[PDB]
């Protein structure tokens, strides 16, 4: 965390990746799959705004979510039930969260991996699913986001 630059948080980021260990979360049309466009900070990062796409039925719609710092870079918002938010890996090109949900009746364990443009090289990818294993996320539940958003840009 102390190593974290936060400055590289805001932006128009492109969701590439998610995987969860309740994959049933993150598959499409699953509440936890969002395609998000863009992420900013308000008051130094003590709060932040994520606009994303959620598909309904086929249909594409535009949500902004505002969460709100715990401590360090874990926030909380509600959101298909609570979930913290941990910005967990961020540097120009990447940001790598990692996200709690609890639903009433199911904890899941997941993660997002965004980047500035469409893909992730090999040793961002090594990163992301480093970064999984670290949490207990598994990688036979990776799903590429990007390949089935076809929302606007």
């Amino acid at each position: 965390p102390a190593e974290i630059d936060p400055s590289k948080i805001p932006g128009e980021w492109r969701i590439i990746y998610a995987a969860a260990d309740n994959k049933d979360k993150i598959v499409e049309g699953g509440p936890l799959r969002n395609y998000y466009r863009r992420i900013e900070c308000i008051n130094d990062c003590e709060s932040l705004s994520i606009t994303f796409y959620l598909k309904d039925q086929g249909t594409c719609l535009l949500l902004t979510e505002v969460a709100k710092r715990q401590e360090g870079y874990v926030y909380v918002l509600e959101f298909y039930g609570t979930n913290t938010l941990e910005v967990i890996h961020v540097s120009e090109n990447m940001l790598v969260t990692y996200v709690e949900n609890y639903d009433g009746e199911r904890i899941t364990k997941m993660t997002e991996g965004l980047a500035k443009g469409t893909s992730f090289t090999p040793e961002e990818l090594e990163k992301y699913q480093q970064l999984n294993s670290e949490r207990g996320v598994p990688n036979e539940n990776i799903e590429n986001l990007i390949k089935t958003d076809n929302c606007p840009p």
